[PDB]
């Protein structure tokens, strides 16, 4: 949990929808597969990689210092790599 970010941020800050079609949509498809395989033991391996690769992309096109705005995406990377049992549910 605490792991959303679709298209649906981007259509608010981007108010009408209108997505690139390239790699750089990868990362934000990746919340597709994230978000059903939520802290999946498969996922897990993704994990790392997704913030290693949004580290690649935040530089790659955002290099002006605008990766402060997706840092909170990579929070939700860094927080789920803790694998903390916060749901508690009988």
């Amino acid at each position: 949990m605490g792991v959303w970010t679709p298209e649906v941020l981007k259509a608010r800050a981007s108010v009408i929808g209108k997505p690139i079609g390239e790699s750089y949509k990868r990362i934000l498809a990746k919340l597709q597969r994230i978000h059903n395989s939520n802290i999946l033991d498969e996922r897990q391996g993704l994990m790392h990689e997704l913030m290693e690769l949004i580290d690649l992309y935040e530089e790659s096109q955002p290099s002006s210092e605008r990766l402060n705005a997706f840092r909170e995406l990579r929070t939700q990377l860094e927080k789920a790599l803790g694998l903390e049992h916060h749901h508690h549910h009988h």
